[PDB]
């Protein structure tokens, strides 16, 4: 049975934590919910931690008082379709594998499946850690309790004894780096500097090794990453986010500078050593648009290449941890202003962009963004009851499993059905312009090799490396992006519009000159 | 409220008129319900028009009587998937962007959807109108009443200020033309003169401002499409199919004479000035096999070429409006018969068809066809009530959603899963062989490039592209034809076999040739 | 196929129905879709009837351009159990029979079923027509349809050739009589003068015998009932109401004068 401390002797040194807990809804718990700071007490000066206090991570913190958000978080959607490849004919994406050929995503990219599996799916998919972490055994991969617990209940290590990333199994890769990990969880929130910055007080950083750091990891999306522990108000965690926002000064709207204001964020920063350490941005509102943005966004979070010259952007660099925090139509530019690129097209050896689930750029000046709505009115709605104490379901999925509390509630003059014809409308229409803009980039990529055969020039093929670039970007934000087009299915459509035209460009820029290669 | 008009007035100059109403089911209703003849009555004489009376063409005019027919018609089917591109893995032609490059359809071609919809479709698919047109907003797609009510209540114009056809968005085309709307609509039946030939008294023919046409155009599939407003009976309207079956006398089943003449059509001609003008195909029988084929055939629509020296054929040429009335294995000919085809192919330069939805040619000679069964048999079934005034439903759908009543009362022997089972095996089979079909076209096609780079001589790539012609057609007519195979499944077998047939030869003609210039 | 009439020429002598027909929802219906007057306008004058015009009072002459309406009204509803006594322990009133003794009630009174039954319900009932009326068999009970359609073709009369209320089964009882079908039926709406009293021009009244009257009858609920033919306007036509409303001076609505 746990037994409180005094809070007091805690806030003496404290006054960050005693200014937001003394006045929020946590006023009233305790410090030993999450804290063992005995012998921290009794080591610990005004400047230096002493003994290390134990911060308890695990989600069951929360559960204990919270149990009705915690069990709608951790329950497990069947019908999201685990390890479902997204590059096959009856997927989002059918010629991905050409498209994408010269990235590790090539390896595997499955959808995604419900929240309580991130962090143990980031850790088995074949592209991340070579093959190194399996589940213990094939039925493991429906246990979301489980996960939960702890991604080592579930999940074994092929090599216990090395900490290097490489191959278990031939057709893997090692893209995992450590900044993946602060969207999967929060669990090194303590240990791990803003940005991934070398620290003195980080133990993790972006330069670790991500074996050893994948070790130290635990739980998928902490409850406290949307919520602060000490005022248990609205806030972020995720550095990349903070720093768009607030380091430069991006707003959280960008697109809305009013909205910026009225539903903005703090930066609080704590420090060790009187040095500044780690940060969180409070929000003014209990935005879900903002809280959700710390994870579905277009991000870098690898190693690159630069676009002015071509050398190798590494881990150690800041690019490698960065929120581009722009639209599909501001990408190119903000890709631009920090001069970078993804990989090199393994066919037409193109500089390309790899675009990720930008879910909360895309969802900017969309009829709903626009009418105030946010991501949790669609994925976390108030749960409706007979009789019963509201609270907002966890559950984050699709609106399809709860259309009553999702849509229809908004929209009266419509039945489930009507909903979801219009929902199929926009994907149905989406998914045939990406497959267009698919079957286009493919028939431009084939011509790069009869190009280089026939003696086209550099000249005409890097015209063409250029306008991969574009079409590439205005195809892949569609099939990064989660909801084919539905988010906003106007800028879909202009988009991929877009990246047909560009293929269609290069199409006729390669033909005409190995036509003329060939009239030579 | 309605106030009834001396019809014996109209009478006395209106002899065909009186002729049908005074005898049909209709005698007792009376002019007003649909046309305001006040004005006209005070200025017309006998052999002149003088004032205009107003008819109206909207669906509700039939509605208030025969509310059971209209609100079958109007249902939406949800299970319709809307805006379904067919150019995708998961839809009919997978490889429909290779095969049809050239051609219009390249920019989108959707499944069908619910009848309300048609007019409206026709308006804002991204291949008739440049993008000019779209519904107000993306919630408008689900609403079919609206759409009946008519096209412009649910739809918005980019420029209404502009009347030409351009392109309001970078991936669409300008295919429509006012043919197409003959299929889609008949509010113009007073306004077009037979076939869209130029007249005195036409304000629209084949050469108008599709655009400004489309403004004039709200309802969809007129009640009177089907039925004569005065007499009652049944009947068609549309041109091509009265000049295809009365004109050049190749009747309503052009393979049973004997049927032809026991269910034939009567031309009827209406004049102005008397000078023949417009004209209906009334039916000896309430024959829904030649009323759904005022639409559900292969027809031209458009401008194409001469296969005799290649020129232009444009909308002013009367084959611009043209029912081939022709099976797949009689197609050919026709076409030649007309000397046209519609389109090179961007790839191979061959001169091919297109082919639209031949549902009646290709139901001929069908076991159900010889049999006497008909479109309504298994689309529009009778209503079977436990009490209840039968009726015939107007829903026009898959018979999956009626079993009972469109199958299994002829099918005793079957329960319905059965009978499901007896049509997936048909479609299933067919689209295999589709499939197929296409993977052969496809090789073929990425031939002609590889052919014309090696100095393949142009009588080796002609030969191929007459080869291309039928293996399109063979293959063509079944991802237009939408029972995939089920009308007719024997000779779906028949013909994609032919079209891998013809692929084969040319591929291996190709192949050849392109190994006999690489060994020069 | 129906051929229009002449409505003005009837229009001459029928003054109240022209007020009605040409300015109401019905003025583009012709007369013939309801009445053969063809002998009747051959003989009659402003003050002789001559032939009497026929006048259809089957559902089936607005259901032709009201096949909605007529649909909805004819559904049978399963579930409205029928024939289900009320005096059993598992219905409206246990103890029943005790408490009604010295009533024909006694003698059977089950739940209501849908309305399409009223009339062949009426007729078929234990306490009405000593159970001289019966379904043709047992499994023309469902056929809601065949009701509407008429009650005699559904029904057989155990003795044709008789026209007097007995029993014919011992636990029955005879209380039928004209003013019940009123509300069953208004097929007699022009042979019944207001209130069922004693007419010249009325082939039948509350003291006519109820089994002859029974015979002449055969659609439930006419839809004439709550419009008017002629105008398609509201209307009822039950003689008892409009006394009470009218005649007695209660008006619609007893507790509230506004109303
Ligand atoms: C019991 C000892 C608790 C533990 C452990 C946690 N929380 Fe809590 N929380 C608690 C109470 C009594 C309240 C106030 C309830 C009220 O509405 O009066 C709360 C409130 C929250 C809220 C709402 C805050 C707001 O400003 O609206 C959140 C989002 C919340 N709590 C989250 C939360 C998380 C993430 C926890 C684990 C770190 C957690 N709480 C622990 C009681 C208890
Ligand atoms: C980083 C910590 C995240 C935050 C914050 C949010 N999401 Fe998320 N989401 C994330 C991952 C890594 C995954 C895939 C997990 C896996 O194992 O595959 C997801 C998944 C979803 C889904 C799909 C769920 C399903 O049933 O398939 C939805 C609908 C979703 N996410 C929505 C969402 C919303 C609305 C958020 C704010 C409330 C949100 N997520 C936060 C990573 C993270
Ligand atoms: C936040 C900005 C993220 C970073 C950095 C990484 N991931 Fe992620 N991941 C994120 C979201 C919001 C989702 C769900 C939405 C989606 O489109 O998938 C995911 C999902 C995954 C999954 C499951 C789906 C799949 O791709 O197979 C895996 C295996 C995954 N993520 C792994 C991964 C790795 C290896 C990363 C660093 C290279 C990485 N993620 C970074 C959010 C974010
Ligand atoms: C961001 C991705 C979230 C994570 C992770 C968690 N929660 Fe949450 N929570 C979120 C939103 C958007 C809201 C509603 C805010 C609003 O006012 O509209 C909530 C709400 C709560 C509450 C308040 C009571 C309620 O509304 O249900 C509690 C107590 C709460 N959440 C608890 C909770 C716990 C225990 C979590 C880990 C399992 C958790 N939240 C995660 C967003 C996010
Ligand atoms: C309602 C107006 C929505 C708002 C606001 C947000 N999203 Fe959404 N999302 C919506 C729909 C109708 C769909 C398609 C779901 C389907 O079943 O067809 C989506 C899809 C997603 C997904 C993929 C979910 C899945 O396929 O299971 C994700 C990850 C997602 N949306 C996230 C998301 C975020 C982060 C939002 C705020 C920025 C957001 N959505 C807004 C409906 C709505
Ligand atoms: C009421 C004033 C009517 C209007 C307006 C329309 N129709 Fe009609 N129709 C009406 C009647 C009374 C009947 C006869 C019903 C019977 O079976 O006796 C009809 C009949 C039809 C039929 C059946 C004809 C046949 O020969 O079997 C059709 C196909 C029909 N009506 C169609 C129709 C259309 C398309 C209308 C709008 C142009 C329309 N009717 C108007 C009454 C009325
Ligand atoms: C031209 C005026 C038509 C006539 C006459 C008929 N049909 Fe039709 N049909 C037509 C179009 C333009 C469409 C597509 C409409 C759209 O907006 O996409 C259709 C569609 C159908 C369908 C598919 C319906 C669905 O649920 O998807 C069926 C089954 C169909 N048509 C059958 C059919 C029959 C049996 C007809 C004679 C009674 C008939 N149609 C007439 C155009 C026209
Ligand atoms: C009658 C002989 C037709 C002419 C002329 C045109 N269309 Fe049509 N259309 C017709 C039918 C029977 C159907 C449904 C069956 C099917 O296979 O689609 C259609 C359907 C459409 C649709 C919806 C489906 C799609 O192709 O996206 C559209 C957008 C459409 N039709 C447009 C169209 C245009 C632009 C035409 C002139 C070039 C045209 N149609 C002519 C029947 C007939
Ligand atoms: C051809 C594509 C049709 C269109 C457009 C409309 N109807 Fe129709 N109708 C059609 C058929 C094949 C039939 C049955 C013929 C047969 O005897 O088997 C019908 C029937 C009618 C009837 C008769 C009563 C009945 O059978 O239900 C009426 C009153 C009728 N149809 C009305 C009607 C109205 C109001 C329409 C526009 C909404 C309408 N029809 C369109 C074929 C076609
Ligand atoms: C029963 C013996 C049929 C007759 C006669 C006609 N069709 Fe048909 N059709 C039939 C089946 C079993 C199917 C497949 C439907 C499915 O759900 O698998 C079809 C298909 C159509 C379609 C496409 C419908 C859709 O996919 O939603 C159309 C447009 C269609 N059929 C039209 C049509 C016409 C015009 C006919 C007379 C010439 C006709 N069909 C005859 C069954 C039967
Ligand atoms: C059915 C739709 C009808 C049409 C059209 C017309 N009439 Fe009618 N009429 C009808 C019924 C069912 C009855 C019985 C009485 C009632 O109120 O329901 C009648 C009655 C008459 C009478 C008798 C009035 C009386 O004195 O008791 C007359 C003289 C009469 N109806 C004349 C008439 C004429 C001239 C019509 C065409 C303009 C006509 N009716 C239309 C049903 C219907
Ligand atoms: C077709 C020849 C009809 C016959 C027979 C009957 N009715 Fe009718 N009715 C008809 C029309 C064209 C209209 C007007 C429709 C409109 O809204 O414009 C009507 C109207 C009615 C109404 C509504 C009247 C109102 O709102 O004021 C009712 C209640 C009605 N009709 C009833 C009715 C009855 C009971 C009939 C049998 C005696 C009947 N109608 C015959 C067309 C036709
Ligand atoms: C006299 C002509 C009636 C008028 C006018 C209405 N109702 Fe009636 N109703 C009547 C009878 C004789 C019966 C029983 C029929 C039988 O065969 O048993 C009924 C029955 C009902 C019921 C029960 C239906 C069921 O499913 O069991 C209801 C709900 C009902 N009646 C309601 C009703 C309403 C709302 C009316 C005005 C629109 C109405 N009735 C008129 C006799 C008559
Ligand atoms: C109108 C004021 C009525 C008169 C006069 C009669 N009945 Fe009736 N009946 C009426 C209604 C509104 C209902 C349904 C509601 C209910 O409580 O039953 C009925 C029902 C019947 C039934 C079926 C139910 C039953 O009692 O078995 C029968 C057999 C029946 N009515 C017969 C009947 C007889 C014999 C009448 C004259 C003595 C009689 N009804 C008068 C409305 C009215
Ligand atoms: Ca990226
Ligand atoms: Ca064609």
């Amino acid at each position: 049975n746990l037994k409180p401390v005094d809070a007091m002797q805690c806030f003496d040194c404290h006054t960050q934590i005693e200014d937001m807990h003394t006045v929020g809804k946590h006023a009233t718990v305790n410090c030993v919910h999450c804290h063992d700071a005995t012998e921290h007490v009794e080591t610990a000066s005004s400047r230096r931690m002493g003994e290390r206090p134990v911060t308890r991570m695990d989600l069951e913190a929360c559960a204990t008082c919270h149990t009705a958000q915690f069990n709608s978080f951790v329950e497990v959607r069947h019908e999201s379709h685990p390890r479902l490849e997204k590059a096959t004919p009856t997927s989002r994406s059918p010629m991905f594998d050409k498209l994408i050929a010269g990235h590790g995503f090539a390896f595997e990219h499955a959808e995604p499946r419900s929240h309580a599996f991130m962090l143990v799916d980031h850790f088995v998919v074949d592209r991340a850690y070579g093959g190194r972490f399996q589940f213990k055994n094939w039925q493991k991969v429906t246990d979301g309790m489980g996960a939960v617990r702890g991604a080592w209940t579930v999940l074994t290590d092929a090599d216990p004894e090395s900490s290097d990333q490489r191959r278990f199994l031939s057709q893997t890769a090692t893209a995992a780096n450590p900044v993946c990990l602060n969207c999967k969880t929060q669990d090194h929130i303590l240990d791990w500097a803003y940005m991934g910055d070398e620290h003195e007080a980080a133990k993790w950083s972006r330069t670790s090794e991500v074996v050893e750091f994948a070790r130290d990891l635990n739980h998928p999306l902490n409850c406290f990453m949307c919520h602060d522990p000490h005022s248990a108000g609205p806030r972020v965690v995720r550095d990349g986010l903070i720093n768009a926002v607030v380091d430069r000064g991006l707003g959280t709207y960008p697109h809305d500078p009013v909205k910026s204001e009225q539903q903005g964020m703090t930066k609080v920063t704590f420090q060790r050593g009187r040095e500044d350490f780690r940060a969180i941005g409070l929000l003014d509102t209990a935005d879900s648009n903002v809280m959700c943005a710390q994870c579905h966004v277009e991000y870098n979070c690898n190693p690159g290449y630069q676009l002015s010259d071509g050398s190798r952007v590494g881990m150690d660099d800041r690019r490698a941890n960065h929120f581009f925090w722009a639209n599909v139509f501001d990408y190119k530019e903000a890709a631009q202003e920090i001069d970078f690129f993804d990989f090199r097209h393994a066919t037409t050896g193109a500089a390309l962009p790899k675009l990720q689930h930008p879910e909360a750029e895309t969802f900017w000046g969309s009829v709903h963004e626009r009418n105030g709505v946010a991501c949790a009115d669609c994925h976390m709605p108030k749960v409706q009851l007979e009789n019963g104490k509201v609270y907002t379901s966890h559950s984050q999925r699709t609106p399809r499993d709860m259309m009553g509390q999702a849509c229809l509630n908004c929209h009266a003059e419509w039945t489930e059905d009507q909903a979801l014809y219009a929902i199929d409308y926009i994907k149905n229409y989406t998914h045939g312009k990406i497959v267009k803009s698919e079957y286009w980039l493919a028939k431009m990529i084939d011509l790069f090799p009869v190009a280089k055969r026939a003696g086209v020039s550099e000249d005409v093929l890097n015209q063409a490396r250029e306008l991969h670039y574009d079409a590439h970007l205005y195809w892949e934000w569609w099939t990064a992006e989660n909801s084919v087009g539905f988010h906003n299915p106007d800028q879909a459509r202009e988009s991929l519009m877009t990246s047909i035209s560009k293929s269609k460009e290069a199409v006729s820029l390669l033909n005409d000159a190995i036509d003329a290669q060939v009239a030579s």
